[PDB]
């Protein structure tokens, strides 16, 4: 079976439950992880490791915690205590785990499933093919020696809109906020990178990039996780909004892919 899960944020014992519930089996069953394992929750540490023994059975994609997180790893940002990364950052094995996580995709694809996972989604402006591309310049950047200059430059809000022949900081700026932070578009297509609240609380012209037609959207299924205040409700057919705020005392969800079939673990705190 194919189960998909959305923003663990360190919720170790959640995430079991929920497993034991569908009696995932490793081997026989396939996890989706929509990313930002870490953060806000008590078990960064477990839930790393936990993640990195699955091997074949799981297939993540990063958010921007988990960024975060390598940001603090390397020394480019400060850690704050709110996100109680620190026994992981202290662990003996967190080499081993960073360097493992930072070379994690950005995006999924399954074509037979006709499926796409991403943490934020798939912008509108961007075909599968687009999508591909920059998903493999920023792994490139991430799983490179000097993956610390990048993660110094890939913080900013702007250049908001798309073109092919964006280059360097501003490329890799683009595709990182796409990927990891985007939650409301502009008419035409354009990233805004201030509002996170739900759809009806957002100012005009604000829309959901999923409310915005996209090429990929229109072929593919598409998983996404990061926008918590959605609730994972109100998505058009196709689009999976998984993130159900479990570190934030909601829940975390489950969906079985074969049938569609939600399951939830309710949040401990
Ligand atoms: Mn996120
Ligand atoms: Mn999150």
């Amino acid at each position: 079976a194919t189960y998909l899960i959305g923003d663990v944020h360190g919720c170790y014992d959640e995430l079991i439950a929920l497993l034991h519930k569908v009696e995932f089996t490793p081997g026989k069953d396939t996890l989706w992880l929509t990313g930002d394992l870490v953060a806000r929750g008590p078990g960064s540490l477990d839930v790393l490791r936990y993640v990195k023994s699955l091997g074949d059975s799981v297939r993540l994609v990063l958010g921007n915690h988990d960024l975060h997180l390598l940001a603090v790893f390397a020394g480019i940002s400060r850690n704050k205590p709110k996100d109680r990364l620190t026994p992981l950052l202290e662990a003996p094995d967190a080499d081993e785990l960073l360097n493992w996580l930072r070379r994690q995709p950005l995006l999924q694809i399954d074509e037979e499933k006709k499926l796409v996972m991403a943490h934020a989604g798939i912008t509108p402006q961007w075909d599968l093919q687009t999508a591909k591309e920059c998903a493999r310049d920023v792994e490139a950047v991430l799983s490179s020696d000097s993956y610390p200059f990048f993660l110094d430059a890939m913080y900013g809000d702007m250049p908001n809109n798309w073109s092919p022949e964006l280059r360097g900081l501003g490329r890799l700026r683009f595709i990182t906020n796409a990927f990891t932070r985007m939650r409301f578009c502009f008419p035409n297509g354009q990233l805004d990178m201030y509002s996170k609240e739900s759809p009806e609380e957002a100012p005009a012209p604000l829309k959901p990039w999923f409310a915005i037609p996209g090429p990929v959207a229109e072929e593919y299924s598409i998983a996404f996780g990061h926008w918590a205040s959605l609730e994972g409700k109100g998505t058009p057919e196709g689009i999976y909004a998984l993130d159900t705020g479990c570190c934030w005392g909601g829940t975390l969800t489950c969906l079985r892919w074969e049938d569609k079939q939600y399951f939830v673990q309710p949040s401990n705190r």
